[PDB]
């Protein structure tokens, strides 16, 4: 433990160890099974690691709820860097290795998001939870891409959850570098495993991804991520017509041309638990987000199946749904079947 | 442990503050927003944790100042190790109790991030200077979200004394620093217009004169100077000769943009921490006050301390040293027309 | 001890406790000594000073075995990044400057090696072992090039052991960008000390120094390192004559415009102890790469003179002398005399 000499070098994660599952893959604006069949993510977010361990709900009956009774296919995990941290890179890899073997069992696939909100090329950050470099989030992709090489469950790799400088006061956004940066990320990546997804994201808390109409990320196999809370789009009059048109405008139109993952999502009334801006929204949201996403096959993981963090799907670990809970409930169930 | 509920920072309750005008930049002065043109006049003090240490940091200090030295300005020398070793959020708390003190007394701090050496590559002249670009970014994040719409705090002294010790440190390049300078302002007025970045050049803030073909591109800066006696290095000691090479390298500033010498002062050569360039005979005091009174500079003389060198007092019952002694009566005087 | 205003300035190593000793430069393609006349570096590796200290080896017998029977000139310390921050760069300094009075008191020569293998533009390493920063390798630089300026004992700064991005994965290796960082550190050290030579590697480990027949390190007075494994070149015909055209077109071809210093080779036999890529070979590849080196002028230091780490020269602390270090010794003792 002294001897620094003899820390072993790292090792992979045993394919052996896991039932046959089809490999996820981008095909143009889509995404595909192994099989040639057109694929959808659909599911939800569930909390850090870290959280759910300190409570004792880091277990697999928690992906079991998921899979059997509330329709998911998908499951994204928000790895929050002070985290990574705390826990330690080795004790968190073995940890995400019981959600692969548990997500492979259930037939279920990973989203992995290095769940950091604020600007990466200043590493300036919008709370000290999120806190990371560029050296640690080179770092974090390299042990991910080397540790889950050719592992078909872990179908995603969300570089940094949602670029924002807070109205510049984190950096001057530049979508140059950011742009760079990331395939910078994807180069590492692809040097190591070319079977994984990048998910990359725009500015504005990863709603806005207009830049890519003239300057995307010049790197084959990507999709994009979108966050289109309820608030993100201010129209003065409030219908469907006028969201799908400030949505098209921002982040909709990218999946015309890449696939495209809503990797958050959700509402809770105005004087719900845990209200907060942009999440606020009387229900009508939910209608028409999934009518517009099911327009564009826009894929999706709500935020969260947690029930402390907000906007929550339950009220409890009982897993007594919320108002949104219930409605994306029933649309995955409907989805699924 | 519950990292997620760590609490997002609020700001200073300006409420809490009596009237107080805020000073600003126009042309090669400072006013107050009455309009009439305004001159920092005052001292440093060591940095808060080395006088809470000895439990001198108290609002005596600061009475102590203004009503017996004549001073409107106390610098406070913010020191990268006292901030991680006190904490930000404990150091903040000390930071607002000094607001309140120079607010009650109708006077103004400069808070000075207190480190030696080259940012750019990260090398410093001590380890008590330590520090980075992410660091210090955070640190002018954090300072000017806090004291946003405070009067008291005038002045943002973004990185004390540069220097590459004869290019030990790093190359010197100023199209470097000053887009470093740039940066950190822009982050600024993102969060507070009212604020005045204080700018500084090469040779331990004594070189101001690559601002006379690329001064830094922003609105309503303000430049430092330390012109200690023994920067300038005449063959012939007198008037003529100090006032041309202060000229050459940091004097002519002031006819274009105001100016703040925010270190100034000497010891005898076989006086108290005498060291290079502190070090004079006491020609230089009447010296350096007659140029600045003729160019309008502003100025702290550093230090109000017994312990850190070249003191303006023996003792922390007051006890003026020789420059304190000197100081003193010329601020009294600038104080009363 | 809480009172970090207090901490000293650092000291230099005493000149005045060394016996008289020439100083090694450059000159041309060669190295010279302060008579003028050709020198070549001839010696090991010996392991990193923290692990020799673990086991209580790290003594003046070690280097007086070295000199007295091994006919050594010569012996690089392979400083290893996590262990200069376990023991801490004041007691490492300490443990150094013994080494300096051990070798000038046989007088032999050392070189400082510091010890990564990655790539130090994004930070990214083999191993944890190696991982450093752009700001700790500078500083690093900076504390030696200080503490031993005018010491003639230390001859070589190595400034960063073996160049790899592992296929990319951490990193795009870029020799623009890596001469510029060579360059950015060369003059930190020149600022400091004119009188050492700074020793500059290239890609795949410190095998391929081809990008300098372009694009060499734009500064007066460096010499280049090759670590010319057996298994680093892969002719389909194993003899001189195949050999010897692929070391001269990756590396050999430098010796005709600068000195170079092998700073790592060996092997051990396939099936022999911690046998590894690059370092097997059935034994044929030490007199090839002793007359290459021989023809060329090319100096050298063996990696190493340690029975834990491979490919060893030794098999016990009694110094029994493994393959290569049997063949080795003997090469050396001839050279010598
Ligand atoms: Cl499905
Ligand atoms: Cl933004
Ligand atoms: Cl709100
Ligand atoms: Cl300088
Ligand atoms: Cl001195
Ligand atoms: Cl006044
Ligand atoms: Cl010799
Ligand atoms: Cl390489
Ligand atoms: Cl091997
Ligand atoms: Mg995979
Ligand atoms: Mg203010
Ligand atoms: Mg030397």
């Amino acid at each position: 433990s002294n001897d620094w000499w003899d820390i072993p070098y790292p090792s992979q994660f045993d394919v052996k160890s896991l039932k046959t599952q089809s490999f996820i893959s981008v095909k143009g604006n889509k995404f595909i099974d192994d099989k040639g069949k057109t694929f959808t993510f659909r599911g939800v977010n569930i909390a850090d690691t870290g959280k759910l361990l300190s409570r004792n709900q880091w277990q697999k009956s928690l992906f079991e709820e998921l899979a059997n009774n509330w329709g998911v296919n998908t499951i994204r995990l928000p790895i929050h860097p002070v985290s990574w941290r705390k826990l330690g890179p080795d004790v968190y890899l073995g940890h995400i290795d019981e959600a692969v073997r548990w997500a492979n069992d259930l037939g279920i696939y990973l989203i992995l998001d290095w769940h950091s909100i604020g600007y990466l090329p200043t590493e300036q950050y919008q709370h000290p939870m999120y806190d990371t470099t560029i050296k640690e989030t080179r770092d974090f992709w390299r042990r991910i891409t080397f540790r889950y090489q050719n592992v078909p469950t872990v179908a995603v790799y969300e570089l940094f959850n949602e670029p924002t400088t807070m109205g510049n006061t984190l950096g001057e956004r530049n979508w140059a570098e950011w742009k760079t940066l990331n395939e910078s990320l994807i180069d590492m990546i692809y040097a190591s495993d070319k079977t994984v997804i990048p998910l990359v994201a725009g500015f504005n808390w990863a709603y806005d991804l207009s830049p890519i109409k003239k300057a995307p990320i010049e790197r084959e196999g990507i999709a994009y991520a979108a966050h289109p809370y309820p608030q993100k789009a201010k129209p003065e009059v409030k219908n469907d017509k006028n969201f799908f048109k400030l949505w098209d405008e921002k982040w909709g139109f990218a999946a015309d041309t890449y696939p495209v993952i809503a990797t958050e999502l959700g509402w809770v009334q105005p004087d719900g638990y845990g209200a907060h801006i942009p999440v606020k929204d009387d229900g009508s949201y939910g209608p028409r987000i999934v009518k517009y996403m099911q327009k564009k096959g826009v894929s999706y993981t709500v935020w969260v199946f947690d029930p402390d963090w907000s906007p929550t799907m339950i009220n409890d670990w009982d897993f007594t749904p919320s108002e949104q809970g219930a409605f994306f409930k029933q649309v995955m169930l409907e989805a699924k079947k």
